[PDB]
């Protein structure tokens, strides 16, 4: 009469991980997404259920201080048909009972402890079934992070390899990145990352209860990448002397960054920069289920303190004399996260710009975001989370002053530089770049742009010698060779002029730091004939820039054309990206799941001098569980090619993007990638 | 005593089709590759083998007139260990006997009839086990068509969707093509194609015996595409009036072409052009196992009768007055097949240029090929199969004569046109274009090129006013809008000139046919100031070219600059490709094998006028067994976008390239493609 119910072999079906799009994550722990029912199988050694005999209720607690009011702890009874924490009986057969548990769409994210309390009237018992991790659901309708396009959900959540776009605005290069959010151990690393955040240390219960909202999780996640004081994922150095750590450009996948962080206590890992911060932030948010895409903005006005107007003071040569002034970044990277905003006036649901790179502010040094991109486009700077900084970054106006020899400065015309240019992020389902510049700004000169700027109360700036000049490069220039770049002057006036044109080309880092000039040509008496174009060539030599070039291979050409009669100053500036040698990747053998695959990577040295200490680094999520590195024994000469073969074992079927990086003493951070389609065994 | 051996349920294992890389082809018929052993399972209803009791020999015949000397018929006995037609016993279990049959590497290709003659001493019997198709093996070492790189074998044989590169040399567009060699029924269509060829009609036995060599099969296959008289796959019209048939540019996959051919008796299908001939030839050869890649050559000297020197006579405006003269083709397509050549001096193994497009010759009208590309590069025109024609196509010299008003003609300088330019074919394993121009020609001005030209006994042609002119387009121009193209003159001489510059832009077809001019600007007194560049603009209007534009969207700009003092003629010509509107393709639902998948295709109309009778055609090998076509009910207006949804059921897992074509009255043959990765069920 009324025998105690005893259970054994509780199994949390890994088939529901395919249902929850957490298939890769379901390795020795059950990971599911909120707002969606997940299968649960219970095995007993007696009566299968005996509902008319036994009543049992589930209790789940996630935080260290679980609270029912806070939403971190909830207990629910079992019923045969449907607060939104619901456990229901799908079926009973043999000695096995099959249940379907449902989590609320606003449930907090984190590790959960599942306990069952089965009291059959008299007596009864309580014990823990297991542990599971609840992530944001991009497929669950009414979840804050919901995407209506399945391809969009797949690319912005499930896809582990993508492109980080960098280089120059005129010539954009897609550097491959392996986000690898589902690489082994990363989810626990992200949970540790959240569990050591300042809000949690201050009040763990408040934080764990507040982790339901994607906006809070995004703020914390981006903050944990090299933003706040004490613990962080990365440490930032911009001075181009990364001797004691991994170079910022050397990175090819964020997986090793997180692994380095957790393995060495929780010390900031090596050296990181704006793209690295955005890439690891996107890895964390994608792992946690928040749809996130890394975005690059070219000619970005970073470090200005939310400033719409930047004034540059230049000398007679056009070089900027400011010692306090911060230069326009060649490009800046930040992330965008797809979520709904219930703390703002309705209609701001969508892409939110989270900038994990710390920005200078009067309040202090701290990363901006998340601000709806809609606010930036409409100029609604009153929106809560760091709207003016991002808007100023995209829509800053730059004014170039040239110092006259007599007293005051004179205004020059620079039409070659436009801020917030060629905003780009990887397209959904393709390798092509998607230009999202329209998402942040309206078309220039439109009524809609005018009203949006008026909303920011920023209506300033559009001209007053019928001449123009721009920098032209002709055909492409590869890194490691001397090449010519031309300064093209277009005179469409009856007047014929004698002028002074000053050309200076300087090795420049991606964040605007200018090194010493690698090319200089000054003409004090240049004759511009009427209604004609004149092109003055500047020869840039490999030897002149080799020592002081960045790892971003950026070189800035500046030209200043002065008409003396009317004393008119015309300025043209353009950033060249010296192209690295291509990496030729050959896949050897038939590519199949859990089958040895050989990848042969080779590059042909493009320098006059020999390359020494060459090292190939290869990383892929689904292609190799661990990063593969090969060191080349002997130096590689001027003509010679470096070719090596690395064995990989891919355990995931499907498309994966293998990223390769070659590093040498004279050539650094040359990237390559190859799409690999793994078949079934 | 000595019971008769009776067999039943003979099964030709479809698992060996995965072994033979014929997995897609193994549908209700066994297709295997020569030079490799294929599994065979025999079921009996008595003694499993009783070798000490029964001796049985296999006999296979392929042709209609099988001959042992010819190699079309061969009979071989069964032994337990290894003429190269070998049947051996791998294993015996229960009532089942498992054999492994081996075909010779030089075995002829075609349909084979497998017969077994089992005589157990006294009596015995004979009967047919089944039918199988033997194809070229690119994986079998020592087979003539052998590739050492697995990726190369996969792309040049197994890959069913690729790119046909066309457009202009300066701006190359990759048109997607669905070769679909493994699409249902195509292999039988190709065998019918071979079985109706002239050599077979003349002497079937000789042809079937000669089908062992890939060179013979290639000659016949390329011939059957619109080359020889009577039966052919395609019929060619170049006059741009394809009313009664499918347009040459409308095609997106060669599968429908072959199906149209066989379904309607064997009548030439619709209208075809050089790329169509090459595409169907590549489909046939890839289906038959010969590694083949379609190759495009820009500024190709086709229809010249193997001529290394082409003379053009032009008027005062630079327009070509020749009424007999054939113009330089903007681009020409042909195929390349990988095979060894035993009919030539050793060392010509490799890519063979087969040009299925019929070329004018003194002997008659007939397609060239297969000539080793090595011969073209080395200038060894004595090589057997149409070497001088292809070499002349790539390395022809063009001389432009401008007729003087007084008597004779005067020689002009055209540095804007170089023949055999930007030779390109789809890369192996990627969508990127691979430039194979180096494969046909050595670097200009090198000693190796000089000796190669000397081998062709073609050493002619490199100049004698320090001026130059080229056509510049600035930013891209989309089709359906007016745009400006500039004629850029560079004077680097102390002399200042007054000159006459004549600009004429004419709608041009891809094979050089020039329609009426859509832009004209003539300046009789243009002033070029010293040491300066002058750009003269020509406005090309949509209304001016809409009626007479080709389906290739090609427009040829011609500029003639005449200096009168020294009477120097400078010529610049360039072909623009008006870019079509992009097709935005959205994949809806999770993509899985044998699961309904929705593809939404949409394009935004780029014309001033409305589009009527819009029709979307969608084709994919592995995505749809049959071509899917949707007709848009109402006209699409100037602003509006055309968007439609087509259900597809993909039955093959893996990567497939879905090709889409949109056709309307005002916009024609706009292409798009999307890579689709089909997961398992
Ligand atoms: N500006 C720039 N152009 C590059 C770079 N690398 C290659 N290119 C080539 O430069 C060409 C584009 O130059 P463009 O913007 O048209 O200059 P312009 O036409 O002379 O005014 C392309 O053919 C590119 O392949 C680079 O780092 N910067
Ligand atoms: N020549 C040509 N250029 C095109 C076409 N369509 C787009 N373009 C654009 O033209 C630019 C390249 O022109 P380029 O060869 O550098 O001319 P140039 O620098 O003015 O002498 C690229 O930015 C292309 O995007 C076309 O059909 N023909
Ligand atoms: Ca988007
Ligand atoms: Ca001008
Ligand atoms: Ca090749
Ligand atoms: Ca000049």
């Amino acid at each position: 009469a009324e025998e105690l119910v005893l259970e054994r072999c509780d199994l949390e079906l890994e088939t529901n991980g395919r249902d929850h799009h957490t298939a890769d994550l379901c390795r020795e722990k059950l990971v599911v997404r909120r707002g969606q029912p997940f299968w649960l199988t219970l095995h007993f050694e007696g009566r299968n259920y005996e509902a008319s005999v036994d009543s049992l209720t589930f209790s789940v607690v996630t935080g260290p201080a679980p609270s029912q009011e806070a939403g971190t702890k909830a207990r629910f009874p079992l019923r045969d048909a449907v607060g939104d924490w619901t456990a229901t009986v799908v079926d009973q057969q043999d000695c096995t009972l099959s249940l379907q548990l449902t989590t609320p769409a606003n449930a907090p994210i984190g590790l959960y402890r599942l306990s069952l309390e089965a009291s059959t009237g008299y007596q009864g018992s309580s014990f823990v079934l297991g542990h599971f991790i609840l992530l944001f659901n991009a497929w669950c309708p009414a979840d804050a992070v919901y995407l209506d396009s399945e391809e969009e959900r797949q690319e912005y959540v499930l896809t582990q390899q993508g492109f980080i776009y960098q280089g120059s605005a005129k010539f954009i290069k897609n550097i491959p990145w392996n986000f690898g959010q589902f690489e082994d151990g990363i989810l626990d690393i992200c949970l540790i990352l959240l569990d050591v955040n300042p809000k949690f240390l201050k009040n763990a219960g408040r934080d764990c209860s507040r982790r339901s909202s994607p906006v809070y999780v995004g703020r914390v996640v981006s903050g944990m990448v090299n933003c706040n004081d004490d613990q962080g994922v990365l440490l930032g150095r911009w001075d181009n002397n990364y001797g004691d750590g991994v170079s910022p450009m050397s990175w090819i996948g964020s997986v090793d960054i997180l692994r380095r962080w957790k393995n060495h206590g929780c010390q900031r890992v090596k050296y990181g920069q704006c793209w690295v911060f955005a890439a690891v932030a996107c890895t964390v948010l994608r792992c946690l289920g928040i749809p996130t895409r890394v975005v690059t903005n070219y000619n970005s006005a970073h470090d200005q303190n939310s400033n719409l107007l930047i004034e540059y003071f230049r000398n007679e040569f056009g070089e900027i004399q400011g010692d306090k002034s911060e230069m326009i970044w060649n490009f800046h990277c930040w992330v965008e996260s797809w979520m709904t905003r219930p703390d703002l006036q309705p209609g701001y649901e969508g892409w939110q710009a989270l900038d994990p790179t710390p920005q200078e502010k009067s309040e202090g040094t701290y990363c901006c975001g998340p601000v709806p991109v809609r606010a930036i486009k409409e100029g609604d700077l009153s929106t809560k989370y760091d709207a003016p900084f991002v808007f100023a970054e995209v829509n800053a106006d730059v004014v170039d002053w040239i110092q006259q020899d007599d007293g005051s400065v004179h205004k020059s015309i620079n039409r070659s530089l436009i801020v917030g240019l060629k905003i780009s992020t990887k397209s959904v389902g393709r390798d092509e770049r998607e230009d999202i510049t329209h998402t942040y700004k309206y078309p220039e000169g439109s009524s809609e742009e005018r009203e949006a700027f008026t909303r920011a109360n920023h209506l300033n700036k559009a001209e007053k010698t019928g001449m123009a000049m721009r920098i032209r490069v002709g055909q492409s220039m590869n890194m490691g060779s001397d090449f010519d770049v031309f300064a093209h002057i277009t005179n469409n006036t009856a007047e014929e002029y004698v002028c002074r044109l000053l050309l200076c080309a300087r090795t420049v880092s991606y964040n605007g730091i200018l090194g010493p000039e690698c090319g200089t040509k000054y003409l004090l008496n240049l004759n511009l004939e009427p209604f004609s174009e004149k092109s003055v060539p500047l020869c840039i030599l490999y030897e002149k820039y080799r020592d002081c070039l960045t790892e971003s291979n950026l070189i800035k050409v500046r030209a200043l054309l002065v008409e003396p009669v009317i004393n008119s100053y015309l300025l043209a500036e353009r950033d060249l990206y010296l192209e690295n040698p291509e990496i030729k990747i050959r896949i050897l053998g038939e590519p199949k799941q859990k089958r040895k695959l050989v990848a042969e990577v080779s590059l042909q040295n493009p320098l006059p001098v020999a390359l020494e200490g060459c090292t190939f680094t290869v990383e892929g999520a689904g292609l190799t569980e661990e990063q593969k590195t090969v060191e080349i024994p002997d130096p590689v000469e001027a003509g010679e090619e470096v070719k090596v073969r690395m064995d990989l074992l891919p355990l995931h079927m499907g498309l994966h993007k293998l990223v390769v990086n070659f590093e040498s003493d004279k050539l650094k951070a040359v990237k390559g990638f190859r799409n690999v389609i793994i078949g079934p065994a």
